[PDB]
């Protein structure tokens, strides 16, 4: 079945941040308005037997001192008195300031994404679900001891760690479709050949987070050399050109790596209508949405997959895209046609889809060849280092 993470408390916590507000509610309510909920298997977020069990789970990646600081930041934001100078210095030491501030539910909010993504990994491992979606997860920037880019705990790293460690040779392919470089996940697995990371994103001078591009092109280290793939793209790319840029890379990675699991971060900030206004992707499903092209391709591999959210700052448009991704996932996994009306159905949040109330977003739609040659050579180097056997000509021809 296709699983999806949701629950009453989970929705309350996912809607508690100052940056993302009620985005998760709009997404889940639009999926519910389109009558998709009965086609999906609810995956409950993971809850623990004790504070010690929760710390053991989160500290599989994060440091205890960072988790302690994040918990303290929540406690302090639950009192009226301002922080002491010492507490401000402590929070600054973990980058819990500026664009990653505290708020009354910061720890419960961050931990909820981890609870959802670990449960989603568990549902794949026990084979209850072929695919699991978590629109409350996908926080790719958080590091071992540092908050970054509105990400406090890295639910993706923790979910991948659960997938990789599920066997007593498991390989995971991580694909990051967000407008931003998936730096936190790439860094977490920089030295591991068992987790291959691939991020497609915009990169340009001063654009966050500044990595995933020429620096030379770094691609992992130690036994993880050649295991971190990146495709930086110039501003203004449309659905067709982004699809042609990533299509052969995705197919080649699947052929060579033969992953046991795929984890996809589907941040919606590439949409033409996102306030970043950098890429020109759509949610159109007749050009065809780059996101839908990539998801349909990944699902065609028939490998257990986790689909996560991420960025997306135009809330109704992110809900429009993720509702289409959810319906496509049902169609591809089950072979059950999911007919979605081009008109938004009446529901609680209907007014947020005005003035047109349509499902399609309101939009009228050599560098890459060099990247393809570079990525092909890196994949050959990865395969050689890891003693994997593949047909070079079968892979060369995809490009
Ligand atoms: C000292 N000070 C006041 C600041 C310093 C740095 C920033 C910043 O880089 N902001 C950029 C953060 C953007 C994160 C992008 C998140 C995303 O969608 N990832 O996928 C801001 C303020
Ligand atoms: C683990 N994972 C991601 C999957 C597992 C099983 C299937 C499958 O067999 N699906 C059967 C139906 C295929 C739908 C496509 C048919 C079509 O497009 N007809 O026009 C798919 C994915
Ligand atoms: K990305
Ligand atoms: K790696
Ligand atoms: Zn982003």
């Amino acid at each position: 079945s296709v699983g999806i993470v949701y629950g009453d408390q989970y929705r309350q916590l996912c809607c508690s941040s100052p940056k993302f507000g009620d985005r998760y509610a709009l997404v889940m309510d639009l999926i519910n308005a389109y009558k998709l909920i009965p086609e999906l298997s609810r995956v409950p977020p993971l809850q623990w037997d004790s504070p010690s069990r929760m710390y053991e789970a989160v500290t599989a990646f994060h440091s205890t001192e960072y988790v302690d600081a994040l918990k303290k930041l929540q406690m302090l934001h639950c009192e009226e008195k301002e922080l002491t100078a010492d507490d401000e210095l402590l929070m600054d030491s973990f980058s819990l300031n500026y664009d990653c501030p505290g708020f009354p539910s910061v720890f419960d909010y961050s931990l909820a994404a981890v609870q959802g993504s670990l449960a989603a990994a568990s549902a794949l491992i026990c084979r209850h679900c072929e695919v699991v979606i978590n629109w409350g997860g996908g926080w790719h920037h958080a590091k071992r001891s540092e908050a970054s880019g509105f990400c406090y705990l890295n639910d993706i790293v923790l979910a991948i760690h659960r997938l990789v460690s599920s066997t007593p040779q498991t390989r995971v392919l991580y694909v990051d479709l967000d407008l931003h470089h998936g730096d936190g996940v790439e860094e977490a697995f920089w030295y591991s050949p068992r987790v291959v990371t691939f991020s497609v994103h915009h990169a340009s001078p001063g654009f966050f987070p500044g990595t995933g591009t020429w620096n030379i092109f770094l691609n992992g280290a130690g036994r993880g050399r050649f295991s971190a793939f990146n495709l930086p793209l110039e501003e203004g790319i449309n659905d067709l050109d982004w699809s042609n840029a990533i299509g052969p890379i995705l197919d080649s990675l699947n052929i060579v790596i033969q992953p046991s699991y795929v984890v996809v971060q589907c941040g919606a900030d590439c949409l033409a209508t996102d306030p970043h206004r950098i890429f020109r992707l759509t949610n159109f499903y007749p050009s065809l949405s780059g996101y839908l092209y990539a998801i349909k391709k990944i699902l065609s591999w028939k490998v257990p997959t986790l689909i996560l959210g991420g960025g997306g700052y135009n809330f109704p448009d992110t809900a429009r895209l993720w509702t289409r991704v959810t319906a496509l996932t049902i169609e591809e996994v089950k072979g059950k046609k999911m007919t979605i009306s081009p008109e938004i159905p009446e529901h609680s949040y209907f007014s947020r889809y005005g003035p047109d109330f349509e499902l399609d977003i309101d939009y009228f739609p050599d560098s890459i060849q060099k990247h393809h040659r570079r990525i092909l050579e890196q994949l050959r180097n990865y395969a050689d280092l890891n003693k994997l056997i593949y047909d070079y000509d079968q892979v060369y021809q995809l490009y």
